[PDB]
């Protein structure tokens, strides 16, 4: 995909997930720019799970599948963002193991993605 297609995909991904949850716009604005530095509601955590399920990167237990994530990346992110993403996948592959609940596992993994990102990070 191209950068242009990627940026637009963020909104299409969000539309598939956001209506299932009770979410604040200001929260979603902050995740969109990769700012995970605020306490999340359980709804927002489960939102990150719905998004990550859509990518095929986690199972329903919130377990992060790094081999599958890497195999999917060519279809998830533009070439410009590939290296950053692969670096975040590697650095955060075992984040989920410190948590028990599926929404928590995924949210903390996405937060880790955002904190390890060596460039601009964008969440749907």
């Amino acid at each position: 995909m191209t950068m242009e297609q990627f940026l637009t995909s963020l909104d299409m991904i969000r539309s598939g997930c956001a209506p299932k949850f009770k979410l604040k716009t200001e929260d979603l604005d902050r995740l969109r720019v990769g700012d995970f530095n605020f306490p999340p509601s359980q709804d927002l955590m489960c939102y990150t799970k719905c998004v990550s399920l859509m990518a095929g990167a986690v199972n329903k237990k919130g377990e992060f599948n790094a081999p599958k994530a890497l195999a999917q990346l060519p279809h998830l992110v533009p070439p410009e963002m590939m290296e950053m993403s692969r670096k975040s996948v590697e650095a955060c592959r075992d984040t989920h193991k410190q948590f028990k609940e599926s929404c928590e596992r995924v949210y903390q993994t996405a937060k880790c993605f955002s904190e390890n990102a060596d460039g601009q990070f964008m969440w749907p």
